[PDB]
């Protein structure tokens, strides 16, 4: 794909999918990620795939503990992205206890976001990467190198480059 | 696809990660294993039903609640194995499993990696699911063999309808 930067823009027509809050037959629907944020500062985070275990990668739950802090720094909205389909993604988020929308739980489609952009894997999956977006502008943007490596991705470096 | 009289597959392998432990619906530290099926099943006799997905709500399709519902019935009528098969990683279905609050191997929660299997016998769909099937299998021999007509049409490969042609 074509790799992401700070100063690029984010790519228009991104569209995710997901489960809107509460409460159940909860359906699928869109989630236009170019039109939502245009006007937003946001935090987005990937990775390969809901429900790993809770002995690896602590990605989500650093997120969880450090809203407090991102919130300060003036990020409207923080997103985690991966592969799985929208009612995975939300029972993921309830099994990491997340309630009122404090961060979202969004389905990239067959990964085509992450494909479009060159941080998908061979196998179909997100790679595990971050983006801070800042009103349609990118001013953040990490690739881990590896699947498990957390460090650059991770809440606590990102923070460092959030004014 | 597959039908009554033919032969279980050779070399069918699964993913999953076997039941334990303390939380819902996080496994600690679980690993993914090889489910040899072909070689399990080889002595046993095993309900096998396939879904679309994972988390798929009940009110779409009460699948696994009422195999759950009729274990009972299911396991009076001699069944060793009962498995749900899905595309999802064997993380995702083993957290399926506990909210679905499932303990032990009650119901064990497979994975079939990339719809592989499903795939071998014509049973997936364009989007690298499986469809929605069920499988009766005697010692390696399939007695029961059924694809649903549609993606959340329950009937062919629920619980009541598996254990009408095992009561026969």
């Amino acid at each position: 794909g074509s790799g992401l930067k700070a100063g690029d823009s984010f790519p228009s027509d991104v569209v995710f999918s997901y489960i809107p809050w509460s409460e159940a037959c909860g359906i699928p629907i869109n989630y236009n990620a170019s039109k939502e944020w245009a006007d937003k500062k946001v935090i987005l985070f990937a990775l390969p795939g809901a429900f790993t275990p809770v002995c690896s990668a602590r990605h989500v739950p650093e997120y969880i503990e450090k809203l407090p802090e991102i919130r300060a720094k003036g990020v409207d909205v923080v997103a985690v992205l991966a592969y799985n389909d929208a009612y995975v993604m939300s029972a993921w988020g309830k099994a990491n206890q997340v309630t009122g929308d404090d961060i979202l739980f969004l389905s990239d489609p067959d990964a085509r976001f992450s494909k479009s952009i060159g941080w998908a894997d061979e196998e179909g999956r997100t790679k595990r990467y971050a983006l801070v977006i800042d009103h349609g502008k990118i001013t953040y943007a990490a690739l881990e190198p590896a699947k498990n490596h957390l460090e650059f991705s991770s809440a606590e470096t990102v923070l460092k480059h959030l004014h």
